[PDB]
């Protein structure tokens, strides 16, 4: 109708259309580029970036222990007893700990001076926590004394000088931000599994979690490393053979370590990491590994007569099922994709996880006939009742 | 030995250890947290930045064309009709287009006041394409006008004004940086079957696809919307039911259509979409999807006693075996993972899409008994010869 009508022609688009977010600001405003979501997914992306950067300090060797205790206020607080933060006035004229809590790409992580191997990369990650908590409060011990800042919805307060102390490390204390966040409501259970994979990833590490909102207490400590995470992860599933098959291998800026063992159960179970951070959505390194495994099977069970000339070959879903695998890689220089770091992009080490994979599972399939056959037939009899099932569809 | 012992003790940890850098190179030392790899992967992200800013235009309603071109010299073109890129000096005192092209989070995506619903939402793309090309070239059509800038090495030499037009939109070129990417070695059918997807997501479109590097020409343009692409998606797979199942929904701030069809095949081929993104690793709105679908196939076959009481349920799995499906949501508000966009994060996207299918797919299940009892056998045989295959296992 004439009534309905309305001067709603679109605003016109102009220089003034374009506007520039200060870097807290585009944090704030577009969360999910740097932890995907604001619901629990990105909540415990804040938990991530605080554990990974003390993950760094024991990457490096100058921390032994995390301790990470979610308050009774909803607070997350995480100790290391690394190098500290330094403190002292940045070129930019504030302390460098303010520095990094308030400026995106700001980091010592751009060169391998301050951290050889480090699963951050961007100088980003604290920054974000800061700008989407309504109060983040750091202690650092550092230089014969105790050290105190806070951050006021992402502003910086006075550094404060406190006591003397011999010891070195950092305290970090956050507050999630209730009006970024649909829930503040951390999972003791998604947190204990990522700081135990941490713990598996780095044999000499402990890392303590403690839940004072009203199990409450976890240790992770793993001296067995990658092998005992594999026991870990068949530990329900009932392995189909003896051995757990571990190996590593070196090139120029890279190691990898795989551990791997199968089960009688129909999942994948195969995890990967890239210097300790959990590339949930694999990459370059799950590409070559699962390249070199298909590569193997295929051929070894080709060469001892298990599949027959006609058969098809076994596809990598055939092989895989009921496979636990853990594959750590340490690079030098990592490519991560975004932030949340969901996959490793590096080209070079695709070919070079293949390379290792290639070598040593031809040298383990034939050193271990029994074992070997034992995941040929399970692959094989597998696929082969699942074609016999699909052909009796009607 | 004595000999071998070094002078290798670590570098001191303090304030000059912390570096910042500019934005553009923070993408040059970074580009894995804006493009995911300098693989094949991230040099395709070049050109879907390009490409989802001209789309961007068509949503709005502005532009009706996208003619994309590779050259012979390894440069892409995009060409569209929209408003342009404004080059009117910005409150910074630049031309608008050296803002954009120049300063990471600057954009007119921040608002729904430049576009109600866009893909674009960060204010990044077309610097990182600036930042990661040796030359970047734009020609605006806008107030009465051509308009040429370029970039030499990401720094913007003097806008230029031509010859004059009564046509508006944006051409963009860009020389992708050797430096940077392992190849700069574009695939033209990567390309060509993103921009079908874009067509079949925006039914109005045209995209032309020329390829001059020594088939090369597509024109893409699908009246038939998503139904058509579901049609495409099963062309190789035998439909098992007549129909393509097609609904949509609306709530506050968002929209969904999904169409779906159920094939033959041991595959899923499950697209989903935010604003015409690929989500390739899914989200909220997959998740929704993939809860209403679980939930309606089981109470139907239960219902409906196609499925004992005796028997376990239908899994995810077992209904999605087959599934050809789109899911495309339009969001004003999106909130994606990272500048690679794999996921939608919006919590509130999960119902609103698992209350639509809920709905549509419980009519569709009771209207069709037909084709329903075929996809519930299917659903069923399958699973059923999977267990039985298994169980044969020695
Ligand atoms: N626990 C810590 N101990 C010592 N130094 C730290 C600690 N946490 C942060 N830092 C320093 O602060 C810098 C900035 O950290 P952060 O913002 O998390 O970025 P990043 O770790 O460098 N990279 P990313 O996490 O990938 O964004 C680090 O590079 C270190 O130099
Ligand atoms: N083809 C185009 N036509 C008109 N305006 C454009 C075009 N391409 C870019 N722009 C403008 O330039 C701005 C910056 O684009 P870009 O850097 O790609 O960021 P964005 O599209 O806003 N967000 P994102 O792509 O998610 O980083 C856009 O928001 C538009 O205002
Ligand atoms: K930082
Ligand atoms: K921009
Ligand atoms: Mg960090
Ligand atoms: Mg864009
Ligand atoms: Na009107
Ligand atoms: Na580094
Ligand atoms: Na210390
Ligand atoms: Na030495
Ligand atoms: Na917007
Ligand atoms: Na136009």
């Amino acid at each position: 109708s004439m009534a309905a009508q309305k001067n709603n022609a679109p605003k016109e688009y102009g220089a003034d259309s374009i506007t520039i977010l200060e870097g807290l600001e585009a944090v704030r405003k577009r969360p999910g580029m740097y932890i995907g979501s604001t619901g629990e997914r990105g909540l415990h992306h804040l938990i991530w970036e605080v554990v990974d950067n003390a993950v760094d300090e024991a990457m490096a060797g100058f921390a032994t222990r995390v301790d990470v205790k979610i308050h009774a206020d909803g607070s997350v607080e995480v100790r290391d007893d690394g190098r500290g933060i330094p403190v002292e006035m940045h070129a930019t004229g504030m302390p460098t700990i303010d520095v990094v809590m308030t400026q995106l790409h700001a980091g010592g992580k751009f060169d391998g001076e301050t951290y050889a191997v480090s699963g951050g990369l961007h100088g980003v990650g604290v920054s974000v926590v800061n700008a989407l908590s309504t109060r983040l409060e750091a202690t650092v011990l550092r230089d014969g004394y105790e050290w105190f800042q806070y951050y006021d919805r992402s502003v910086p307060g006075k550094l404060k000088q406190g006591g003397e102390t011999k010891e070195t490390g950092t305290t970090i204390r956050f507050w999630a931000d209730p009006e970024i966040f649909e829930t503040t409501d951390y999972n003791f259970e998604t947190v204990a599994r990522r700081l135990q994979e941490m713990a598996f990833l780095n044999k000499g590490l402990t890392i303590e979690l403690t839940d004072e909102r009203v199990v409450k207490h976890r240790v992770f400590h793993y001296p067995g490393g990658l092998v005992d995470y594999v026991k870990h992860i068949n530990r329900t599933k009932t392995p189909i053979q003896q051995s757990i098959i571990d190996f590593d291998g070196k090139g120029p800026g890279h190691e990898v370590e795989i551990a791997m063992q199968w089960n009688a159960g129909y999942s994948e179970s195969v995890h990967t990491f890239a210097n300790t951070i959990n590339t949930h959505e694999g990459g370059t390194h799950e590409e070559g590994f699962r390249a070199a495994l298909t590569s193997v099977v295929n051929r070894y069970a080709k060469d001892k007569k298990l599949l027959k000339d006609k058969d098809p070959n076994l596809t990598g879903d055939d092989i895989r099922e009921g496979l636990a695998a853990v594959i750590s890689v340490k690079v030098a220089e990592p490519q991560f994709e975004g932030q949340t770091k969901t996959k490793l992009g590096n080209t070079e080490v695709k070919s070079f996880v293949q390379k290792i994979c290639n070598e040593q599972l031809q040298h383990w399939f034939e050193a271990n006939p029994a074992e070997a056959k034992t995941v040929v037939n399970k692959a094989v009899s597998s696929a082969q009742a699942r074609i016999a099932a699909r052909k009796a569809r009607e």
